[PDB]
């Protein structure tokens, strides 16, 4: 599924991401835009052989099992394919574990390089929330 901007903002808010660990909703929408272009089916392969999955591009070396990343962990205890669903629940629940692990949203390279320190509230302007 390819979400619209405000549709994704509303879904993320319902799943408890607004101000989660202090990150306002616009941060999460900005991250999803530049990680996946709001596409739940996005996948991208990394040089180390791991793969990033879904709307928030969660990596198989640490967070999910895809059966082809040897020596990796599965800290969210899910198959990586569950992160590609049109239902974002699994992605949100795993993202909550990632953002809580000490490094905040710096875990997402596109957030660090394209959202951090910008007016992220612009990403939810005009939306009925
Ligand atoms: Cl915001
Ligand atoms: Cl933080
Ligand atoms: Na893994």
């Amino acid at each position: 599924k390819v979400f619209g901007r405000c549709e994704l903002a509303a879904a993320m808010k319902r799943h408890g991401l607004d101000n989660y660990r202090g990150y306002s909703l616009g941060n999460w929408v900005c991250a999803a835009k530049f990680e996946s272009n709001f596409n739940t089916q996005a996948t991208n392969r990394n040089t180390d052989g791991s793969t990033d999955y879904g709307i928030l591009q969660i990596n198989s070396r640490w967070w999910c099992n895809d059966g082809r990343t040897p020596g990796s962990r599965n800290l969210c205890n899910i198959p990586c394919s569950a992160l590609l669903s049109s239902d974002i629940t699994a992605s949100v629940n795993c993202a909550k574990k990632i953002v809580s692990d000490g490094n905040g949203m710096n875990a997402w390279v596109a957030w660090r390089n394209r959202c951090k320190g910008t007016d992220v509230q612009a990403w939810i302007r005009g939306c009925r929330l």
